[PDB]
């Protein structure tokens, strides 16, 4: 349910580094 780059289905993912 959150997190950044990560899953496919809700809405993050990635998006740094």
């Amino acid at each position: 349910i959150a997190s950044a780059s990560c899953t496919t289905x809700i809405c993050t993912c990635s998006c740094s580094s």
